[PDB]
């Protein structure tokens, strides 16, 4: 309630400090290949097994409510960097907590918190410059399976199966992850513009193989609403059996006399139509049928909304496509006509949307994945034998997906923890303002060792020999910690996204650099 | 979120150790010919009685979070098993344990437990191969009866009748089962497809003796919407007393000038019709109405889409049929013409639609049972004096099922446990990377003696023994544990489905060797 | 007996394990000269403040009785080391916890503990053997003032007043250390045999000028009973006055007609005499009065057993000294001639006595200053302004004088924690029998680095850097955390005795390697 409790200085400090050095120490057992998972429980079913750093940190509440502040707050960090970047946030979380630490501990009474943040920040900054210096894009698609491979935890199937899913349907193309029933990993490549409807009738039947009707060099019609009875429906049919191409029909429903025409005139004089409802929900439809228009080349019927009638047609009102096949189930059209301006305008529009929408009503992707499927689109099905098996892979395969498509756009770097420690030595010409800012690089260039220090620790190790034995190695080479030893690091396949070294440092340091400015806290009596 | 609280390491790892072996040790002593049956109390009735392992598994949570942890992670493996295969589940079960004690003793600080679940998929992967090269397809239909029979805990009666219905229905035929109100077992085979309604009035009774509407040679006429019309019935009866045959008429209802027609047209000049109601209800009938017209040959009237009106029909616009009877409960029809190409498509559309998601889809199966083999499917009724008797019996003749199927589909293999103890050579061919897969490999290599050597104890006998004098053993020999002695394992009958056996060793292996990986476990406070 | 309560394996090592961590970390505050002070609560009085950690491993019980028992071995490891050596505790005690911490993590299923502690014990030998190769003997007296002055936290003044102390005594002299009054540190030195008994009559005084009586080549006559005459002095006055040579009496009392004797002949005929009481009391003077008839040569008079008579005196039964001195307070006898051979027997007997027996009566300290008188003594006086400081002070000043004669025993070796760092290549040239052996040696490998690490860490910097640093770099080079840079260590006085070096980790390694030989803990219940 409206009841609370406040405490001052180093001794709250030291209670947020509890529960940052807690969750982060949850968290840092995941790190690197010889990392570890966590269990968390589930309130209705079976427990989550993960590796995901974000997804123990979120996990993690505590009932001391100062602990809990600083618990929350390292959650903000590693949910930030998942949030920005899809992977690298055991690496924000470690890194969170070292600069919180350190910070923590070089408050005094003549310090100035503020302006140590002040410094830290000019650090980072610092750091992310020379990091950028040091990416190199990426260019061999084998980079590309070994970005994957990394990021999922060194199982190379799944590097090779993103890299020849990313080659078949292109760098930026649409890749997406879902559940198997099959005890192996899947690729499934789809081409077009496929949604869950089928024709409504089995009289509409072609091939008599399948049992689908297949048609090709086709015409399109688009109606938002229902075509019953009409006989709106018959000039498109005059004009369909003058031009002599098949026609698809897509409408909300189609039924009354209309559909008894259609496969009248099917059955009698093998006229080649087929009538499949719109792929359908409310107002979504609208958009699809919007989408299917302007992908197609041609306009929608009826409306809310200005409208086009559907008597008065003209070829140009219609739709054009290369190939159509349509089955009991479901509808695919393929190589359809219009212009590619306006269909990327509109992949740029739902884009857009999509980015700015708060909404887990992820249909808009359900769109995007149609309209972009002229291109094509990869769907993920992973296998297992078990549902938390199949979560965790899941939860890899999305993050080297992720760290790929940073790879792409931004560039890769070297791994294990290196990158970091080869920017150090651009924090050794700095020129700090004053002693606060010069705490604060301090604070960065210590911060800076941790994620190789922890990915050896993890190991087995010990860890700090092999950072020290790192940076008075060469910059190329690097620790090997599932093989247990030193290596050419971008020879031998370890390397990261610098995308992803960029968000975690940088929201990491830009969170704990702020709780470090504490200096009184306030919280709820229980 | 909510309030929680964290554990590290062994000390975690040994707790959801103690939830692991009170669930298994409560599951093993139903193992095998000498296994003993566990009691649950009901919350609203008398207490349930099994031998069932994955039964008595959810029956299971603990207060102890952590240990209910393992135990929710052993009863994903009993459920997952029993879901794949439905009887190798206390197998299972010993096994999961198995795998998860062995591998969390071998867990240290240099260890690194995922490379470990790799050595231990691969064991699991190079053991199922030599499983699959031991299996020997079944043959006779004596094999079927042992299977059937050690299925059902050495219930002779059981894989007898078993092997009758299977017989007398096919070996992919259906069977089902249920309750007896008889003190012994019943099995009843329907030949046709019946459903659960009666004709609408007694005046259409033809037979005086059980009081029903008996007719052969018959016609059939399905209608979606409700006949209550004057008239849009009669063409259809002028149709069926100008062709000499007995008319049956499935609508939603029959009711009301049509009705009177029908039963004064049946009183005064003794036509031969029924009527009867649709199936029901709701969307149910569209799909069970469309199944019994594609069986009889033939079409559905009223709204799908095109309509087809009950005004204007064709002889072969009907049905056909080669017997039908009807009472005030049920109607059959038996029989009954149409393309077997088009009602095996529709079988294979059922099975392939009810392949997601049974929760619950309980009249998919409905549908199947009706529209599967029009002359074959049987009904298991189980007796027994009480109906915890009938419970667990039929949990028993179930499994016994189950594993006649997973026989016939896969194959057979050796009994008592010595299939798994037999691919222990296979492992011994191996080649493992490295340290920690060599521990894998291992903790399979002692898990496999578990099943047969837990048959043994549940005997009263020194299990271990006699899991090592069968190795010294031959191939072909094994431990009879309710006669007490070794014998040739195939002769005797004692044998196992492989796929149960290949089902139960993945599932348990695969979320054990997953649990085993787990260094932070993350609970909820009480 | 009592009821009690056991647990087992690595649940139980993880609380002995927390209750190790939690001591250790209490202590290591203070290790090095930028370590800090351990405030420790006083039942009766004030509290106290110190930096050794012994005294902080001793002031710690804790309330979880397995946690206590982790924190009775540590204590019991730090006790052991400042018994045998007087310091390196902080040391011990850190070196025990990462032995204990590296060996608990390090156990599986299929490790052998006990093979593993003798592993470390091979290590440990190995190791200070190349310990005794680095060992050289000290020679110059600055380096008894640098290894004073490290061992007492940097207090120049402390090591220069032991180096006056030690040269004016003996490196194998006495030294003892207690109270001042002053505010500054006092150095007195004792020549003698000085005891707190003084002349029983004025009268006898000689000198007017201090009033004392001061006598030269003189004789002293002992008697363990009481002198109220029976004129059994007259024949011991008759010879004294005979060879012509003050005498000095030392008995139980001097009284009686005796007294009257004494002071008639001393204030008449001048005679050169004095009295004094025995040094008291009941069975200790006994002790005494044989110890100065030892020490001046001569025999105690009145009854042990074989009696001898006061009558019945000859010369050489009575002492002989080169000066004495006595006061209205206290006698001084100086330069007392006897075999030496008989006292250093005398002194061997004493030091042989003291070391088994334990009634904190510390008299037979008394004993053995007044004995080994004749060497001299020193008394070190701490200053300061508050009881506190005294007693802080007073403990290093302790440390100090302990490692000085350490140092001059055994040797002197790096300073740091160097001298452990440069004997790991010693055990890189190992030959372990088998892997559990080889788990031990890399304990030990690992334990070396510590004391640096940590004397490096309580100054704020990055321990493990500096560890690495000094490994790369030359022998001779190490790290001056005070000076907060890299320098000669001999050179620049940091250095260490050997035996301190060597008996720290002794213990340490042997009850931590026995520790982690556990696997259930027996404890009784609250
Ligand atoms: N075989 C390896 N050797 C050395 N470093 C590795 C290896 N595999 C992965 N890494 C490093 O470990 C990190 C992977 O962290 P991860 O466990 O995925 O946590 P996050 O979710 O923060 O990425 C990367 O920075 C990568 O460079
Ligand atoms: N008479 C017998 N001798 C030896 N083994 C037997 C005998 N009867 C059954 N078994 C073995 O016992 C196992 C049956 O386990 P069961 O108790 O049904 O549990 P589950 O639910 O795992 O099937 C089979 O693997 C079978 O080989
Ligand atoms: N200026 C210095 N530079 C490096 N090491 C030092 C310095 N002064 C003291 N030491 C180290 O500190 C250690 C003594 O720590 P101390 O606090 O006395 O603990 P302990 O009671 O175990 O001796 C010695 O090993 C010595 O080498
Ligand atoms: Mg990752
Ligand atoms: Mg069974
Ligand atoms: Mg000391």
């Amino acid at each position: 309630g409206s009841a609370k409790d406040v405490k001052f200085g180093a001794d709250a400090r030291a209670l947020m400090l509890q529960g940052v050095d807690l969750l982060a120490d949850a968290v840092a057992v995941t790190m690197g290949p010889k990392g570890r998972t966590v269990i968390i429980e589930q309130s209705w079913g079976s427990p989550k097994v993960t590796k995901d750093g974000v997804t123990v940190a979120k996990s993690i509440d505590l009932k001391d409510k100062y602990k809990n502040i600083g618990a929350k707050l390292v959650q903000d960090v590693a949910n930030n960097t998942n949030e920005e970047a899809g992977d690298g946030t055991t690496t924000a979380t470690v890194l969170a907590r070292s600069i919180a630490k350190e910070g923590f501990e070089k408050i005094s009474k003549g310090a100035n918190p503020v302006e140590i943040r002040r410094g830290v920040m000019l650090a980072v900054d610092a750091v992310i410059a020379e990091l950028k210096k040091q990416s190199k894009p990426v260019t061999t698609p084998e980079e590309i399976a070994q970005v994957a491979t990394i990021s999922a935890n060194g199982d190379k199937e799944i590097g090779n199966i993103i890299s020849d899913a990313m080659k078949k349907v292109g760098r930026k193309g649409v890749i997406t992850v879902k559940d198997g029933k099959t005890l192996n990993d899947e690729l499934e490549i789809i081409e077009g513009m496929k949604f869950d409807r089928g024709y409504i009738s089995p009289y509409f039947i072609n091939t008599s193989k399948g049992q689908k009707c297949e048609f090709q060099d086709a015409y399109v019609l688009l109606s938002e609403k229902k075509i019953s009875s009409i006989q709106s429906i018959v000039p498109a049919l005059e004009i369909a059996n003058a031009h002599r191409k098949p026609l698809v029909i897509i409408a909300e429903d189609v039924d009354g006399e209309a559909l008894s025409t259609l496969v009248l005139n099917r059955l009698k004089v093998g006229l080649q139509v087929v009538a499949v409802k719109a792929p359908g929900f409310g107002d979504n439809r609208k958009n699809q049928l919007k989408d299917m228009a302007i992908a197609t080349g041609g306009a929608v019927f009826g409306e809310e909304g200005l409208t086009l009638n559907l008597e008065d047609v003209q070829p140009h009102d219609l739709g054009k496509v290369g190939k159509v096949i349509v089955t009991k189930d479901d509808a695919m059209l393929l190589k359809g006509k219009g212009d590619k301006a306006q269909i990327e305008k509109r992949i740029q529009e739902i884009i857009e949307q999509l980015d700015v929408t708060t909404s887990e009503y992820e249909k808009e992707k359900l769109n995007e994945r149609l309209a972009k499927l002229s291109d094509g689109v990869a769907v993920l099905k992973v296998g297992g034998t078990s549902d938390v098996e199949v979560n965790e892979k899941k939860d890899r395969v999305t993050d080297a997906l992720n760290a790929t498509r940073a790879a792409v756009e931004e560039g890769i770097v070297l791994g294990g923890g290196c990158a970091l420690l080869r920017c150090i030595p651009a924090l050794d010409s700095l020129t700090p303002a004053n002693e606060d800012q010069k705490i604060g690089i301090e604070i960065i260039k210590r911060t800076l060792k941790i994620p190789a220090m922890t990915i050896a620790k993890n190991a087995g190790v010990e860890g700090s020999l092999i950072v020290e034995k790192i940076m008075q190695s060469s910059s190329e080479v690097g620790y090997d910690a599932m093989a247990g030893d030193f290596v050419n690091m971008v020879e031998k396949g370890i390397i990261d996204p610098t995308k992803v070294v960029r968000t975690a440092l940088l929201d990491a340091a830009g969170v704990a650099s702020l709780l470090t400015t504490a200096e009184v806290v306030v919280t709820e009596i229980p």
